[PDB]
Parts: structure tokens; C-alpha cells; sequence
């Protein structure tokens, strides 16, 4: 049979916002997409500037964010190896 990969990123949208009341989500990951739509500038110093502060307000222990925002957010993060 084998099913992986699926809606997966479906849990970090819904996650993302959804209804977004007063929970840090994609909220900021849009300024992401909006800084680095495409990660085209990575993390070298820029994604910590703004990241860095947004974790430390609902990043505590990996709660904020955890699915396809890791794989939207951290593939690129995590694929980054660019010469």
C-alpha cells in the first residue's frame, strides 16, 4: 500500500492559522515568505533576526510550530547547502 508525504503540509496551515486568536503561527511565516519567499537568502544571519525573537515568545520547546512548518520551514533550513 505504502501512504506518506500526504496533506502533511495541510497540518501546518491549519496549524498556521486557521482561525489564528492569539497563538504565534505562519503568521510571521509570511514575512518568511515575504523576507525569503523561497529561502533564497537561507539563514545565514537573516532568519534568527526575526525567528530568534519570534521563538523565544512561543518557541519554548518546539511547540509553536511542529509539521509541514518544520518541512516548509526547516526543509530548505535542513536542504540549505548551497556553495
Amino acid at each position: 500500500m505504502a501512504c506518506k508525504v500526504k496533506a502533511e503540509l495541510e497540518a501546518a496551515f491549519k496549524k498556521l492559522d486557521a482561525n489564528g486568536d492569539g497563538y504565534v503561527t505562519a503568521l510571521e511565516l509570511q514575512t518568511f515568505m515575504v523576507t525569503l519567499d523561497a529561502y533564497k537568502a537561507l539563514s545565514k544571519d537573516k532568519v534568527k533576526e526575526a525567528s530568534a525573537k519570534l521563538i523565544k515568545m512561543a518557541d519554548k520547546n518546539s511547540d509553536g510550530k511542529i509539521s509541514k512548518e518544520e518541512f516548509l520551514n526547516a526543509n530548505a533550513e535542513l536542504l540549505c547547502q548551497l556553495k
